[PDB]
């Protein structure tokens, strides 16, 4: 049982957004990933991964309005660093 | 707040969900406990729309599984019927937005 912190570089159009529905609460999560999306075609994103940083910027402890900020500007080119519990066991159940 | 809800699952096959079982609290501060890491989209754990990635169970079939370790899951898991009923408890007020 661990912590994963890993980067991802997400590649989108102009008019298209990420792929990525955050949950808000302690942090920033994904809620869902839209497939065929940029988020999706990066393969590494799973649900419930915490974001922590957005293009260089560390978005730990912000609020609403900020996290929007840092968001607003994102290129075509969007960099991400993410957080994800390993380890414990697993089922398929 | 922690919001808990029971949830009734029906099969023919497996129940479509990926369960993670950790020991301890996370770097995060979040606790130990069995959760679901993922749903098998087309399963039934899909189709209920009921359970989430992140939800914690805590007794399946009358059987509070806390605490458990893998085995004594499997255990309780090969005693479940057509209908398995599963209790989770799921964080609410979230607020969301698509980027």
């Amino acid at each position: 049982s661990h912590m994963e912190t890993y980067n991802v570089e997400l590649v989108r159009k102009d008019g298209q957004s990420l792929g990525i529905r955050i949950v808000g609460y302690s942090g920033i999560y994904v809620k869902s990933i839209i497939p065929g999306s940029a988020a999706y075609h990066n393969g590494h994103i799973q649900v419930n991964d915490k974001i922590v940083a957005v293009d260089g910027v560390n978005i730990q402890g912000f609020a609403n309005h900020d996290v929007v900020e840092v968001l607003r500007n994102a290129g075509q080119v969007v960099h991400l660093t993410l957080v994800r519990r390993g380890g414990g066991w697993f089922l398929d159940i």
